[PDB]
């Protein structure tokens, strides 16, 4: 894959719909780690405005370990997996992205759990810069920012020129 | 202002709510050019999860010319106004942004009208790169991408470090 976008237990349906469209438009592979916070239904997805090809090839994983095992990533410390957390060290734009990187995002109302984050090196925990005393960014907006920054760094391979 | 985000006739309420949060978190000034496609109500905005300070200082303009006149921009060719259009020339990241730039976005179901776009030089019409045969990006995701790219170029002034 060019980039792998990984949603851990996403909760709010329109964020995931928007992220499906994002991934389709940019050539990224989407991964969804269950449980989802909303019902998953091809008819709802079609009703939302998505075409079959935009969702058909999403990789679905029954838990985090299943994702790691599917992608042959080390559980002690997965390589080239960057987790979005307001408690991260480097800005999302301060990392140097590579093809096939994994971009991990937590649920809207919780973020990623400590068992995940505490296993990752500081430089694999990325933060989207915000002013002092900010509030929660919309998840699909956050994912879009990180994806487009990564894709920019890669020179937008696959973009129509 | 650090950056000015200008929505022309926005249509879908959650996109504007998300963009309000975006602008609050990044220190941008939001401008809304009427008519909006949804009812504007402080109580709905509060219900959506926004605090008063996030929306109180939005600049509201009754039409495009009123926006131009408010901001002392030339109508024949406004300076440092970049309009998002799939028909633009430079990628959004190929422009060099400056403090107080204006970032103009059209409605979700229409984009910007030709009377606006045809007045702007090619290098002021920016495009978000997408793969061949893509579909419409969510407006709040698009605005987030452009805002964060601009803010990155500026060195994230005002961000908590």
């Amino acid at each position: 894959a060019m980039l792998n976008i990984v949603l851990f237990e996403p909760e709010i349906p329109p964020n995931t719909g928007n992220i499906i469209r994002l991934c389709a438009n940019t050539g990224c592979q989407l991964h969804l780690i269950k449980p989802l916070g909303f019902t998953w239904d091809d008819k709802r997805l079609r009703r939302a405005g998505l075409d079959y090809h935009e969702f058909a090839d999403i990789k679905h994983h029954h838990d985090y370990q299943a994702f790691l095992d599917s992608e042959k990533l080390d559980s002690t410390q997965p390589a080239r997996l960057f987790a979005l957390t307001t408690k991260g060290t480097p800005a999302h734009s301060a990392v140097s992205y590579q093809a096939n990187d994994y971009l991990l995002f937590g649920p809207e109302t919780r973020g990623l759990p400590a068992y995940i984050l505490d296993a990752l090196p500081a430089q694999q925990k990325i933060r989207i810069p915000m002013q002092a005393d900010s509030r929660s960014m919309n998840l699909s907006n956050a994912v879009s920012v990180v994806v487009y920054e990564a894709w920019r760094q890669l020179g937008y391979p696959g973009a129509l020129l």
